[PDB]
């Protein structure tokens, strides 16, 4: 039996969950959809075919009974408000990233989901999702390389548009290193440090800088170094190398496209949309999440415990964006609801 | 619609099917299986979780009303009955390769399958959907290397089953390479030659020659060049190389896993098997089938005239590895049933 | 104590030589040139410094005791006149490729030096002296990856001049095959095949096939693949790779530079000389000659008998050019003078 | 001429450079040498067939009219009273990295040799010379890129010997990178901090910190972060990417050696040498030395001048090392002496 779906917010990356929902996967059924911009919600509707009603705001749709579980793809900072009105119902919540704008918001989420009797919000981490990312995280631990030492990673992207700004380097884009550093390595931040290179000439965007510089520490002392780029021209790319006590592991190269010999060079393609990059880990994301809502089971992904740590960690880095010194972090211990 | 699908044959593949119609695709459900070991059969429905009947042979499995299309998945040379059997009902067709093991199955294939009112049968070619041969095809084809005059191409296995024959390198290996090329360069074949190098040391059957070299020229006069390596021991492995008046394309090798650097060595896994390295081609197209019988329309992959065309050619390689000589090709042109 | 030579020859490459001995290598003088260009020859003093004397002719210059040995750097046709007298006297003779012009000449060759106390030709055959191509080799005489069954090989080139004939296809360039694959082997040559697949519409030199493929057998059965494509544009490239039993080996990437990631590609530069791609080869092969005679002990590189298994294997090829028939190749018993 | 030389220090990097003059490079000849271990001086004239002086100390051979260069070759901390000893003769002086052991030393010979008509000391910092390095600067150079923006670099050991110690992983490792990076960019440094991520169990020194981080800056504003790690087990390895404003240029993997498919495995062999990783460059840089003193011509390659941005830079950072924190640098205008 299908897993009935709605989703609350209906734009770019609403609209690409619905198509994943109604044309890529396996197992659910869009019936439901609500956005601010009633007219956003009504083109879903149509242009997806749905069989769906349109209700005129969130709390009328998670009055629906019929409804499994809401997808929440709404603006960053709507996302608290709108996850804690769907956990005074019994319905799954998949809500994109980030669990809230604030920590102080993600906090609540956490204390509220942990008076139910069992979990059932997902956070849209995809990155864990990811074949090679996955790849490298098993294989690191089968010890084959002992103990992690030093993560040195890059998120490069050619080009942001008009409205993005110095906090989006970490609000948009280093929370996904944020989300996947503490899991690929199993353990907890202890700090957070960004740095400002040279200003690039690429940038067109008031008060950001670009490239960044983070830093992180961890309880264990491994240090992860990440190159943030986002004027970078080239190309999308995200790579990740770990450094162990007795080898190395990276992630290979990338792509599928031919390997071109002509005019005295040799050259493969790069990716420049990181839609395209990550096709498949949203994939395999949102299939995860309907086979557990299907089975009537908690999700296994990215948890409120999870978006919890993120925006804490997104917090101390915006604060040293200011200065550039380092912030410390003490995230308090898993309660057990959340292993 | 949900396609109803009887599977035949549950070995490897049968169930490898079985898995991506089941948990990966849209639109299916596998409600029959056989297979002549009856314990497969119901390892088949018990390891995939279906709620299917156990027939005790492909003619039952046939004579039941509610199966939309079946899935021939059984020995190659077990193919050509299974068809024809089909084809005497009105259900849809999806054959692994080969179409049959001989020229005159395939024809009779062919030929039956003339005589109904649309066409019904899919082939399973499924290097056309891989995306990087397919993104090699697109480079080729945008003229950047001017015409192709040489290919070369490698499709090695690591071991063979007991039941592997010499003659199977043809009809089950080699049969890849024979269709893919003349997709590929938009040509045909006017002959074909098989050579046996030095006899591996690695070989566990009798009468099988391994390696072996496949020359193969077309129409415009591209020739190819096939190595054929089926005890390789290494890896699973397909390469590509087409070579150019104006420079070269290569398919980039294959692979998720991630670099290590280890014990004076860099080194990246190789895949052991199909299973794994053709997993998106087989689900696009076994997808691609589905929307279509869901539609009920005639299948748009390659056809049991792309199958008989290749059994030309394999027929013509059967030839010539009794004496290493060179075989004539000359194929009929495309019945209008088939255009 | 320094190598006393005479260079014969003094054109592109005997200028090379003479470069190579007088400003990069260890251990050698050039005291004495001549050219059938006399001009030639008093630039090669002046250019590069010489204390050396001009000799009209290569007679003459052989009977200068001063002499320790020569190097034979004419036209290909004038070597069999130049070594055969140079055996008239003691010295040490280097001689480029090829040995001989005819296979008649190379056999004069190799019967006169029998009857000599010790050996005393190394041929230029530099291909054996490459690194990479020499730790492949290694690599497959650690039994690794079992016999070699199959050798598959290309040697590119972007453009050629004026005077390029289509049986230069394999007298200057498959010649560097001919003379690597038996030695990488430990083997002998049984028969070669010369086919032309499609005509490049890059040919503009009159009568020239492009590309060519050339197939030899050896005894222990591998059968060699080489691609011949000389016209190729994009730059100039040897490729090896050799199949076994249980394993592979290939030749990796020729070159430093660095990887640009730019524009939507990555990309490493290809040689566009073979003459920059052979730098080191030629250094290395010249150092070991003359460390040779500074010890007055035989050449341990390529000898006289290889140069007549050459010459032997071109005839038959350019034999194999006309018809695009098979040729064999019998090859007698290596004497054990030079074994 | 032949270049006389003296080699004052003939241990493991003595008898190798020994080595390189003798039975390398062209043009030199060492007729003299001291060690404070007198049997190993003896020894280095026997085991190289030198004709050769064996002098008790550094003033001794320094006397000898016949040398016209001496190479500096004792330990580190002798460097500096040996080349201000030599700055009173007319002799041309290579002096090993470092150049003193103090920046003041340093401060001393620059002091001196600016007294004299022409600059004769180069120092041992032979990354200059290698050719990917130099590839990889030459590609930065053309603007390709744009400006460089962040430097990410990897120095990778396998193992210590029992007296490698902390400030070593400066003095003897990161060193290199000191110098080469200044050069790299064409830029001057003006901070250096060193970090410490999670000790290492191979580590089996007290007192010795690995990995260690380094990051410099620039007065332009690059951002170089080194990863310093020397007991990482696996191979050697130097790594360096550049990341620009439109682009990224990297050092590609050295090694010439072949590609293996094997064992589920594609692999390249790792160097476990820094002896073999550079011998190229040490080859360039003495011969280039050698060339220089044979037309009396001042040395062009690092100069003392080098040495002393070197010494102040491995100072610096030897402080940071005490408390991980950032030390400024502010090294005084290049005299036109050094230009
Ligand atoms: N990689 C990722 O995981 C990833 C990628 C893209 C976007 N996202 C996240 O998805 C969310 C949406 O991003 P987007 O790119 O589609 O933005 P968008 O602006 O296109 O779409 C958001 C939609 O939400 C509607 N909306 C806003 N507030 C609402 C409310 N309270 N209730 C209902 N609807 C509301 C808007 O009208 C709009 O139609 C953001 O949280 C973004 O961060 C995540
Ligand atoms: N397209 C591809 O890449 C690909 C990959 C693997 C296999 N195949 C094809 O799939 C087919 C099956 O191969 P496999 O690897 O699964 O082999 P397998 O040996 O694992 O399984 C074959 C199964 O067929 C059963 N069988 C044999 N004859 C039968 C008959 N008359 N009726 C019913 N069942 C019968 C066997 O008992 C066995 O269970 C072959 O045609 C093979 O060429 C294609
Ligand atoms: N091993 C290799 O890769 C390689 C590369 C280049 C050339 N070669 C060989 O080197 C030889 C010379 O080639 P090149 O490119 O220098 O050609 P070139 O034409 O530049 O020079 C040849 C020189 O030989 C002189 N010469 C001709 N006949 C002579 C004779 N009887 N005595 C003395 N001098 C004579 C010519 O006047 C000319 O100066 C050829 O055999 C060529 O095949 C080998
Ligand atoms: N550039 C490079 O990459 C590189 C590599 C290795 C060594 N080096 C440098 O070479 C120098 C030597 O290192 P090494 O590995 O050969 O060490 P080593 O200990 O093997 O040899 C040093 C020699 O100097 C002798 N010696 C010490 N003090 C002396 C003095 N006052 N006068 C004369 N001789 C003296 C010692 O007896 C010994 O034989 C060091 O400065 C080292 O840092 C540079
Ligand atoms: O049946 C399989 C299948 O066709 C594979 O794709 C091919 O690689 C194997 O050689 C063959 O035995």
């Amino acid at each position: 039996m299908v897993v009935k779906v709605g989703v609350i917010g209906t734009g770019a990356m609403g609209r690409a969950h619905i198509d994943r929902l109604t044309n890529v996967l396996t197992g659910a059924e869009v019936v439901a959809v609500t956005d601010i911009d009633h007219e956003a919600a009504e083109a879903a509707v149509r242009d997806f075919h749905l069989n769906a009603k349109v209700y005129p705001d969130d709390t009328s749709l998670l009055q629906d009974p019929d409804i499994d579980a809401v997808f929440v793809v709404s603006f960053g900072g709507a996302h608290e408000a709108t996850v804690l009105k769907a956990l005074d119902t019994d319905k799954f919540i998949f809500t994109e990233k980030p669990l809230a704008t604030t920590l102080e918001g993600a906090k609540r989420i956490v204390d509220k989901e942990l008076t139910k009797s069992k979990k059932v919000i997902q956070v849209g981490f995809m990155r864990r999702y990811d074949q090679g990312i996955r790849a490298l995280k098993e294989k690191l631990d089968t010890g084959i390389i002992g103990a992690p030492l030093v993560v040195r990673a890059s998120h490069i992207n050619p080009n942001v548009a008009s409205n993005y700004s110095n906090e989006m380097a970490i609000t948009d884009t280093l929370i996904h290193e944020i989300d996947e550093m503490h899991w690929l390595l199993d353990d907890e931040y202890t700090s957070i440090q960004i740095t400002y290179p040279r200003q690039s000439a690429e940038v067109r965007n008031e008060g950001l800088h670009d490239p960044q510089l983070a830093t992180l520490t961890t309880k264990k002392g491994t240090v992860i170094q990440v190159l943030v780029h986002v004027t970078a021209q080239y190309g999308y790319e995200v790579k990740l190398e770990v450094i162990g006590e007795t080898g190395e592991l990276q992630l290979p190269n990338y792509g599928l496209g031919p390997i071109l010999r002509s005019n005295a060079n040799q050259q493969t393609a790069v990716e420049m949309s990181w839609i395209n990059r990550f096709i498949q880990a949203y994939n395999t994301e949102v299939q995860e999440f309907i086979d557990e809502v299907a089975k009537s089971e908690p999700p296994v992904g990215p948890s409120a415990w999870d978006g919890y740590i993120a925006a804490i960690t997104a917090a101390a880095a915006n604060r040293s964006q200011k200065d550039q010194e380092t912030v410390l972090i003490n995230v308090a211990g898993t309660p057990t609801f959340y292993q």
